[PDB]
């Protein structure tokens, strides 16, 4: 049995299933996901290797060879057709073309599922999923249950990394118009104890850690790597329950009644679905999404520890996000520019710009520390590196509005996230290429001379298709500050 197996089984059936992780079915074996590679812009799909099985990576890996993917679609396994597909514009416009939001790279998550390789979805600012048209899902004061599976360590703090029901026109339609499952930091509306991040239902115009608006030290934080979020409401009454999605049982932050204020009983969700963002399209917020479902009825708690010991038999574990050449913490080196015409480049700064420049064993020793850079573990994640200045101590590479500077290391974590990256086979097949961790679409990018986070084509002019391969492959060479 799958989750939505479970869920059927206790009379509140998935009216909506997504993954790009598993089927959520034993016996569905239909796509879970599309992909759409920056090379030709052609697309394909993904299936469960087996009926009810893990998603066949081999299959995407192979269509992602030597170019970059996104996720086009994540396919609802229910039959309702509710998938979810790249978020439209709304009370706020996306960054993406004519307002949209982005869409997800298909390499920013990583894991196995019980030994077996699988993606998931890796969520930058500005990146959504949604479907303004569903099927079977709650409207009204109707009752409906929800969970996914996320990543409790990759959130922030702006409005809103969603998964539930929300408004079909995308706009904020006021208190009561939504029902979502929400985790991240944020303190803007309700939050719980601790530093976070916390799980919250996002009823619009607030987000709920309990019966009050604001703090609520009911609802603690929950920092699994993966945590699974199992949300529910019905009349005058709604629940809060989370977990280690790799173990135990799931834990009741909140059961009770609506918060006490106008708008919120009786409800009036509206039935669309959305991921990653917020009703009226607030994409700020950041996350992580393997796998979730919406039901109709309320679920018993029962039903859900089913689905619990389910997801935990998964046994979901972290996958390499690091792939060719890589570096050992402590290195030195020095990247060398691939694209022909520019191959006696290397990866330099002048100041807090981060360019590429002629150097040599003629160069001062000022330069060639401009373009030494010591490799060290990742800020934000160990798997991954940071990029410290030889002759700028204590400064790293990172980006900011997508333009790779040297900054000093203030500590925070958004530093930190700014200046992650992770090593991948050179996509021109000649030395690294260093794809950046909090925005897996985006690759350190030679541009005019001049590095960049870019992606295979976007609404930057950076991020131009032309000569994409080359501009993000690099040789790793000995640096030249020795
Ligand atoms: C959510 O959590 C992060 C991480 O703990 C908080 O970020 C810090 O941000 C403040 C405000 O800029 C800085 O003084 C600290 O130096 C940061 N700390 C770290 C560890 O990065 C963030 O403020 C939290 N958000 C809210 C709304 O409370
Ligand atoms: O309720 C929290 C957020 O506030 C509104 O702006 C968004 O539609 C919603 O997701
Ligand atoms: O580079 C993209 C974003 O721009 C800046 O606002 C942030 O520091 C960074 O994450
Ligand atoms: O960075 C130098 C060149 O400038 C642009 O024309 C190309 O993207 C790049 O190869």
């Amino acid at each position: 049995m799958g989750p939505c197996d479970i869920y059927e089984a206790g009379d509140t059936p998935c009216v909506a299933a997504h993954s790009t992780t598993r089927a959520l079915y034993s016996s569905f074996s239909g796509a879970l996901y599309q992909l759409q590679r920056g090379s030709d812009d052609t697309t394909t799909t993904i299936s469960p290797l087996t009926a009810g099985g893990i998603a066949d990576a081999s299959a995407q890996d192979t269509f992602c060879a030597n170019t970059t993917c996104l996720i086009t679609i994540i396919y609802d396994q229910s039959g309702n057709g509710n998938h979810l597909t790249q978020a439209p514009p709304g009370g706020f416009d996306g960054p993406d073309t004519d307002g949209y939001d982005n869409l997800a790279s298909a390499i920013g998550a990583p894991v196995t599922l019980n030994g077996q390789k699988a993606y998931g979805v890796f969520m930058s600012p500005g990146t959504g999923y949604r479907n303004n048209e569903a099927t079977g899902t709650a409207t009204g004061d109707e009752a409906e249950g929800m969970y996914a599976v996320l990543d409790g360590t990759h959130y922030n703090d702006a409005c809103c990394f969603d998964y539930g029901n929300a408004e079909t026109s995308s706009t904020d339609t006021g208190a009561g118009h939504m029902e979502a499952i929400y985790l991240g930091n944020s303190t803007t509306w309700g939050y719980g104890a601790g530093d976070g991040p916390w799980i919250m239902v996002d009823m619009e115009n607030n987000l709920f850690s309990g019966a009050d608006e604001g703090y609520n030290s009911g609802d603690p934080s929950i920092s699994y790597r993966f945590v699974t979020a199992a949300v529910k409401g019905g009349a005058d009454k709604w629940a809060i329950r989370g977990a280690n999605a790799a173990s135990g049982s799931l834990s009741t932050y909140y059961s009770g009644a609506r918060p006490d204020y106008s708008g919120y009983n009786p409800m009036s969700k509206e039935g669309a679905i959305i991921l990653g963002i917020g009703g009226d399209n607030s994409n700020g917020a950041q996350g992580t999404f393997y796998e979730g479902v919406m039901t109709s009825g309320y679920p018993s708690d029962d039903t859900e520890n089913s689905v619990q010991e389910n997801i935990v038999a998964a046994k979901y574990v972290v996958g390499s996000l690091v792939s060719g050449p890589s570096f050992t913490s402590g290195e030195v080196v020095s990247l060398r520019v691939t694209t022909p015409g520019y191959t006696t480049r290397y990866i330099a700064h002048t100041d807090t710009t981060v360019n590429t420049q002629v150097v040599d064993d003629d160069s001062s020793t000022t330069l060639k520390e401009e373009a030494s850079w010591t490799v060290v573990t990742g800020l934000a994640n160990s798997q991954c590196f940071s990029f410290e200045s030889v002759d700028t101590p204590g400064s790293y590479i990172r980006h900011y509005n997508f333009e790779l500077l040297l900054n000093a290391n203030d500590g925070t974590k958004q530093f930190h996230e700014d200046a992650t990256f992770c090593p991948q086979a050179a996509l021109n097949g000649e030395g690294t290429s260093l794809r950046s961790w909090s925005y897996p679409t985006r690759y350190f990018r030679h541009y005019e001379n001049v590095l960049y986070a870019a992606s295979n084509g976007g609404v930057q002019t950076f991020d131009s298709k032309t000569s994409f391969n080359n501009d993000v492959s690099f040789e790793i060479e000995t640096a030249f500050a020795s």
